[PDB]
């Protein structure tokens, strides 16, 4: 019943994803973030191309902390799936995300490298789109930071490249 549910709400939490309201895209981002950490919910996510798209937009647009932590958050969630990876790269996650490795905000950076990581890992045609978004010369930006695990991660998505 939560995947029946959560299919049912999407297309109004696509439609307030992509509100002009900034406290209404904020507050379905927060939703969508929840819904995104049970597996019965991720499912109907994932299975919704437009929703995959408004995440993606909303985060690569966004100049709200909460709404861009819960955004990646929402993505890195979905990049744990097959049928995840595979909408984030239908829906221009990859772009998206080499944005992100832009942020000063250090949980969206890490959602950002991780996706990214999983994505370098498991999705068709992943490898040549960070390419083309410059993802290479941006991951290099990050080699000067100081976290262990951030840094391997960081260093593995190079070395799959
Ligand atoms: C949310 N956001 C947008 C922007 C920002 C605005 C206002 C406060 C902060 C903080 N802290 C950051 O900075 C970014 C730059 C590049 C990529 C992504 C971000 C990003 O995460």
């Amino acid at each position: 019943d939560d995947a029946e549910l959560a299919t049912r709400a999407i297309p109004e939490l696509t439609k307030l994803l992509n509100d002009e309201d900034q406290v209404v895209v904020n507050k379905a981002a927060v939703m969508v973030h929840q819904l995104s950490k049970k597996e019965a919910s991720r499912h109907a996510i994932m299975r919704s191309p437009q929703m995959v798209s408004a995440i993606v937009r909303t985060m690569q647009n966004t100049n709200d902390v909460e709404t861009a932590r819960c955004t990646a958050g929402t993505l890195h969630n979905l990049s744990h799936h097959r049928e995840g990876l595979l909408a984030i790269f239908k829906s221009g996650g990859i772009p998206a995300l080499v944005k992100m490795l832009g942020s000063p905000v250090d949980s969206v950076l890490f959602y950002a490298i991780t996706t990214l990581h999983n994505l370098l890992l498991h999705q068709e045609g992943a490898k040549m789109a960070v390419r083309l978004a410059g993802g290479l010369q941006k991951m290099v930006a990050l080699l000067n930071k100081t976290n262990v695990k951030f840094l391997a991660i960081t260093t593995d998505c190079l070395q799959i490249l």
